[PDB]
């Protein structure tokens, strides 16, 4: 279920959050407006970059701890209170976060894995109601 799908995923992190924040950004490329220096550049070219491989791995840190942190998929009022209030996300709206989520969940309905799909799409679901909640647009 989902707490196995969170020890997945952390068995192998870095790998993981560059594969999924790619079918994000691949599914949805107008988000690079967020992301600037992305541009311009294919998936492997992206796996060479410093900044990308660093950032994408601490966001999904992050998202690992709020998800482990939830009660069946729902996070903590204090981990929205810290995704709205933190300075790199000033730009952002609730769609922003949705759209991460439709793809996180695509990835895992297209994986051989038998991750809990369902849960992930409940938990995204869940973490967009509690940051509109912490005051995001
Ligand atoms: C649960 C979802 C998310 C978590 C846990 C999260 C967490 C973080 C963390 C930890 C950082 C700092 C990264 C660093 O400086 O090394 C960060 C930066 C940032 N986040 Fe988020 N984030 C999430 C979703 C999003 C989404 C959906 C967007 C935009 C579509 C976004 C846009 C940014 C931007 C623009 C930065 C700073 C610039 C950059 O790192 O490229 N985040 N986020
Ligand atoms: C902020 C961020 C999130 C996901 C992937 C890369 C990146 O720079």
């Amino acid at each position: 279920g989902f707490k196995q799908d969170i020890a997945t995923l952390r068995g192998d992190l870095r790998t993981y959050a560059q594969d999924i924040f790619l079918a994000f950004l691949n599914k949805y490329p107008d988000e690079k407006r967020n992301f600037k220096n992305y541009v311009g550049k294919s998936d492997q070219e992206l796996k060479s970059m410093a900044k990308f491989g660093d950032h994408t791995e601490k966001v999904f840190n992050l998202m690992m701890e709020v998800a482990d942190r939830a009660t069946d998929c729902v996070p903590l009022a204090s981990d929205a209170s810290t995704l709205v209030q933190m300075k790199q996300h000033s730009g952002l709206t609730t769609g922003n976060f949705e759209k991460l989520f439709v793809a996180l969940v695509e990835y895992m309905r297209a994986s051989g894995q038998s991750f809990d799909s369902q849960s992930w799409d409940r938990f995204g679901k869940n973490l967009v109601s509690a940051l509109s909640s912490a005051g995001m647009k």
